């Protein structure tokens, strides 16, 4: 009970920004999270035995991918830390709780590929799934886990809390479908300018905590950059693999996805901030104003990219 983690100073430190990279040492991060849990949560919030356990398992789950791995999983759950930190009062004992498993859990048993291949390879996912495909595995992967002997980090909560969390953590992992993130930040877009935003209502919330998962998702753009700039490299090493195995189903890929258009990846940067990235962090700042830092991150970012572009590197 009085067994805390604590970090070397400059992880103490850093650990609280936002733009914190955990670091290549595989085998601090379980710890990493752990002390983000108890921080955020307390250190009663679940039996250390038990979270232990299913940190290791959900670790286990992930696969040896160049991009939507263990690193992205912990990566995209200090993100969520530090806006729940930044808005202490903000947030429920079940939301703290439930946000940071569910962005440990958001990405279980990604294989690399998109939602579109699977449904173009007729994957048998595709066939259970229709819609956001990945994202009800990576829900199903995070019951199945939370249901193995031992596993039961919610077992303290009554029946209705313990509801309310799976709830919680299935509309939180659902929300990281990035099909889905462009409507939700225009219905909140209009709410919070027409002034109806009301975090008393549910539905209102679900579609705030939606937009926190996918300012936490794509939180690489919010690093300094060269930690962005490393990232994009896995993210591209996977879609060229995907463009690859579209090719094999006699498939032209879009131009993200082929490595022959390598060249154009400056350009399609530009697209992806402007479209998704920048959006998103200017909402979440509208509705959470402590959140600003991170658009501060992504813009100096798009900055980057531009200059790249203009062969200034
Ligand atoms: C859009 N577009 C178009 C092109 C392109 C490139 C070359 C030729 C033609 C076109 N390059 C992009 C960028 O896509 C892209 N997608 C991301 N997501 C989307 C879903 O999977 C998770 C990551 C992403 C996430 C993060 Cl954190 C950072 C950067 C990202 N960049
Ligand atoms: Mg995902
Ligand atoms: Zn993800």
């Amino acid at each position: 009970g009085l067994m805390q983690f604590t970090l070397p100073v400059r992880l103490c430190k850093e650990i609280e920004l936002f733009h914190f990279d955990i670091g290549p040492f595989e085998n601090m991060w379980p710890g990493i999270f752990v002390y983000m849990v108890h921080r955020s949560c307390g250190t009663s919030c679940f039996e250390l035995e038990k979270l232990c356990r299913f940190i290791m398992s959900v670790k286990k789950n992930y696969r040896r991918v160049p991009y939507h791995n263990w690193k992205h999983a912990v990566t995209v759950a200090h993100c969520m830390y530090a806006i729940l930190q930044n808005n202490h009062t903000l947030f429920t004992d079940l939301e703290r709780k439930g946000l940071l498993i569910a962005c440990l859990c958001h990405d279980l048993d990604h294989r690399g590929f998109s939602n579109s291949y699977l449904q173009k390879f007729d994957h048998p996912l595709a066939a259970l799934y229709s819609t956001s495909t990945m994202e009800q595995h990576h829900f199903s992967q995070t019951v199945s886990i939370l249901q193995l002997e031992g596993h039961n980090i919610f077992s303290t909560l009554s029946s209705s809390e313990y509801e309310q969390v799976l709830e919680i953590i299935r509309k939180a992992i659902i929300a990281t479908d990035l099909a889905l993130y462009f409507g939700n930040r225009k219905q909140l877009e209009e709410m919070y300018q027409t002034g109806s935003l009301n975090l008393n209502n549910q539905s209102h919330r679900d579609r705030v905590i939606g937009l926190m998962m996918t300012a936490c998702d794509l939180c690489s753009v919010t690093k300094l950059w060269p930690v962005t700039k490393l990232t994009a490299n896995d993210i591209y090493a996977e879609f060229w693999a995907e463009g690859d195995e579209m090719k094999k189903l006699g498939i032209q890929p879009i131009p993200m996805m082929d490595r022959d258009k390598k060249d154009e990846v400056p350009q399609g940067q530009l697209g992806f901030y402007n479209a998704v990235a920048i959006p998103c962090y200017t909402t979440l700042t509208q509705i959470l104003p402590p959140t600003e830092p991170l658009l501060k991150a992504c813009r100096d970012n798009l900055s980057q990219w531009e200059k790249v572009i203009r062969g200034e590197e």
